[PDB]
C-alpha cells in the first residue's frame, strides 16, 4: 500500500439563535448530542456513546445504506464549561482509517445568541479523496444542530 | 479568564543519516525514545513513559528550576511500520493546558538515509504567546533523536 497524507484545516462560523449554555447542552448531553449529530435523518443512531469530560470519549458507529461501516471515535482533550471543546477524531470506513482531526469548537454569547466557530485541522490518508466530503459533512451536521436548538 | 485560541500548522523536513527502519526503532520502542525525547539535563525529569500502539499513551512529565511543570501527554492513533505515526498531544505549564495538537510524522527511505516529514497542526489556548517555542523545542527533540542515531552506530 503506498501511503501519504494529505492535510488541511477547515473553518466554519455560525451564529446561532439561542442563549450560549443551551447551545452548549446541545454538545454536553448525550441525548441531545445523539439527536443532531448521530441521527442523521429519519435514521436513528444506532451505536453511540459519550463520556464528556476531558479524557473521555465519543462514538457514533453507523453502517450506510451499502453496508459500510463508518466509524467515528473520538477523545476529549479540553472541555472549557459553555466556551470551548477540543477534541482529536478519527473516521474509519470498514476497518480501514481514512482520516484523523482535531477539532476545535469555540462559543460565545452575542447580541440575539451565540457565535460558534468550528475549526477542524484534519490529514487524510493514503489516498483517501476527501473531495469535498468533510466540510459538506460538518456543514450539515450544524446545520442539524441549528434545528435541533428550534426545536427545543 | 479570557477564552481564546490560535491555530497553526508547523511543517518541519528533517533528513537523517540512519536508515528508516533504525529511525522508525527510536520512535517505536519506549526505551530508545526515553533516551532521546525525555531528557533536558539542568531540568528535574518526572516521568516517562510509552505505550506504542494505536489507541495508546505516551506521557513525558519535567519540571523547570523554578519548579514549573512541563507536562506533555499523547495520545496515539495510526501507526504504520517504517511509514508514519499520528498522535493528538497535549502541553501544560502547571496546570494550565497550553496546547493541543494532532501530529503526523511521516518516514521515507531515500539514498543513504531517511526522509522525515513532521507536520504538527496546533492550537495554543487563552492567550498563550508561542512564539517560535513549537517549532525550536520540536527541532531540539531530532536533534537529541539525530545523536542518538549516531551513538548507536
Amino acid at each position: 500500500t503506498i501511503r501519504s497524507a494529505e492535510h488541511a484545516t477547515l473553518v466554519i462560523e455560525r451564529h446561532l439563535k439561542a442563549p450560549i449554555a443551551r447551545v452548549f447542552r446541545a454538545w454536553s448531553a448525550p441525548e441531545a448530542k445523539r439527536q443532531w449529530f448521530a441521527c442523521h435523518g429519519e435514521w436513528q443512531a444506532l451505536d453511540y456513546g459519550l463520556d464528556f469530560r476531558p479524557g473521555g470519549t465519543e462514538r457514533n458507529y453507523v453502517a450506510d445504506t451499502d453496508g459500510l461501516l463508518h466509524a467515528y471515535d473520538a477523545h476529549y482533550i479540553d472541555i472549557v464549561p459553555n466556551a470551548r471543546i477540543i477534541y482529536a477524531y478519527e473516521m474509519k470506513l470498514g476497518e480501514t482509517r481514512i482520516s484523523a482531526s482535531l477539532t476545535t469548537v469555540a462559543f460565545e454569547a452575542e447580541p440575539g445568541g451565540t457565535k460558534m466557530v468550528f475549526t477542524e485541522q484534519v490529514v487524510f490518508l493514503d489516498g483517501y479523496a476527501d473531495n469535498g466530503a468533510r466540510l459538506q459533512g460538518t456543514e450539515i451536521g450544524l446545520d442539524n444542530l441549528e434545528l435541533f436548538l428550534e426545536r427545543e
